[PDB]
């Protein structure tokens, strides 16, 4: 439930300019923005053009100085990101692979900046020699999709939530009480009870007219 | 295919000229203001496109950035390639809507470029279709989707196939033309030749690629 929307960024300390990377921490995607002059607010404007190409719910800070901008903290809000207090330095080494492979191409590219984004593009659109089902290149906006489709689900979720139905046992003076139903038929009604278990036909079923919680 | 395919036009507004990465199909539009324009330049927003999603192509009947020929060997590194009546006229609308878009964020915003960026999370945001929401924006993480998993099962379809079997029909009748099967269940296996949906038991067909487990 956590690891969506939620995105880790590394500064880079580079021989010429600065650069700093973003990818969602679970994704593997990646967006370095090369950096000409390091200021929070100048962090800000590509953090900006980094929520257009995918949402982030939050994003952790490794440095306590790009914390400090009132910018890069003024973005949190508009965002209503809220700044959070060895494998990512492998990820960083995996940026100095990348670097290396930048290296390779270096002689192709006088900006280094171009080796970096072609480094992202390196991350990006790769697949493990080992084989695999999913690409981690192939950062699934989709497993992000699904549980859109689950925030549609859990709404559907919650109608049925909302609704509460009451039946009764056949011959019982007892009327059971409320607990959420597992289905809805013309011919049965399915439930569901919690440290017991019920299932019962549709006619003990009855049908409820929308209360909503909570506008 | 469609998915793949980017189309984009950029328009200088205030002198200052905006880079815009419009994806027709998801109608996500990405684009950043350039400290200089260039096709050079051109190309350096596209190789940050291509990373955060792959595009076939892109098409310029022409343009100065395209006419540079550094722009194509770019979209070439990339694998991308230069190149609807109802369509053809929301595009430049499109162009223009940010723009409409982009005065009141004016009046929000003291820099123009940020600005511009700001309009797009929130153009993104805005859904067309629905009270529920079919926003393009909303789209196209579905539209990835699909197309994700396309690809999956087609090779799926792919390695299948190749996979083909033989059918005994009745034994003393000739026993068969080999088809490719659409399924695998057990003591059976769901076939078709080209000519009739057919099904069948595990013992009537063994089934290794037709041309068969080449290494490959
Ligand atoms: C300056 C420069 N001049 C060129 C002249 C003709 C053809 C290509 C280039 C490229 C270039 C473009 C795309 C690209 C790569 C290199 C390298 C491989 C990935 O795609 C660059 C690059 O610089 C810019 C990106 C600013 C244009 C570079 O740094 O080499
Ligand atoms: C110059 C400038 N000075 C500031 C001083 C204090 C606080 C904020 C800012 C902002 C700013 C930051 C984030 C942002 C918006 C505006 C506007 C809403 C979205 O988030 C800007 C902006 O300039 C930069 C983007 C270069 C920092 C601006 O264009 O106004």
């Amino acid at each position: 439930d956590c690891s969506p929307g939620i995105w880790q960024l590394d500064c880079t300390h580079l021989e010429g300019k600065v650069i700093l990377v973003a990818v969602h921490v679970a994704s593997g995607y990646i967006e370095a923005e090369v950096i000409p002059a390091e200021t929070g607010q100048e962090t800000a404007y590509f953090l900006l053009k980094l929520a257009g190409r995918w949402p982030v719910k939050t994003v952790h800070t490794d440095n306590g100085s790009n914390f400090t901008s009132t910018t890069v903290k003024a973005a949190c809000c508009w965002a209503g990101i809220k700044q959070e207090f060895q494998s990512q330095g492998v990820i960083e080494s995996m940026n100095k692979e990348l670097k290396k492979i930048i290296g390779q191409v270096r002689d192709q590219a006088e900006h280094l900046k171009t080796a970096v984004q072609m480094a992202v593009f390196i991350h990006n659109h790769k697949r493990k020699g080992g084989i695999g089902g999913y690409s981690a290149g192939e950062r699934i906006v989709d497993i992000i999709a699904t549980d859109i489709q689950t925030k549609e689900l859990q709404k559907q979720i919650t109608k049925i939530q909302n609704f509460r139905v009451y039946y009764r046992d056949s011959r019982d003076p007892v009327w059971k009480g409320p607990a959420k139903l597992l289905w809805k038929g013309e011919g049965a009604v399915v439930i569901q009870d919690n440290s017991d278990i019920k299932v019962v036909p549709r006619r003990k079923a009855k049908i409820i007219r929308d209360y909503g919680k909570q506008m």
